[PDB]
């Protein structure tokens, strides 16, 4: 739609599901549910989330959106996924 903001892009796109903790997604805010990804690193959720994990549309229901606000949309809510 628009990555003018990250915060618009979580909150519009990863607001479905992890919002609330629908589907089974990990919290919004968490430390346990961020400690597993923050393990290896940051990046290999922004590529799981371009590809699209299984309750998850390929492309983290995005289509024109950069890396910047991507990773901007995950470090919103700390720094992995
Ligand atoms: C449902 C309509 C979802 C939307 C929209 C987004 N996500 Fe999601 N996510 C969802 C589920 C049910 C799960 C499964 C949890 C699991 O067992 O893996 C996830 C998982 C992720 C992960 C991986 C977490 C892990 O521990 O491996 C990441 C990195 C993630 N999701 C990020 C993400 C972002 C940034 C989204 C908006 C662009 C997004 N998700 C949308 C369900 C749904």
């Amino acid at each position: 739609a628009d990555l003018q903001d990250a915060e618009a892009i979580y909150n519009k796109a990863c607001t479905v599901c992890h919002s609330m903790g629908v589907a089974g997604a990990p919290k919004s805010h968490n430390t346990a549910d961020w400690e597993p990804r923050l393990a290896k690193g940051v990046d290999n959720l922004v590529k799981s989330v371009k590809t699209g994990l299984n309750a998850m549309p390929p492309g983290g229901m995005c289509t024109d959106c950069t890396d910047e606000d991507y990773k901007a949309a995950i470090e919103f809510m700390s720094k992995a996924k």
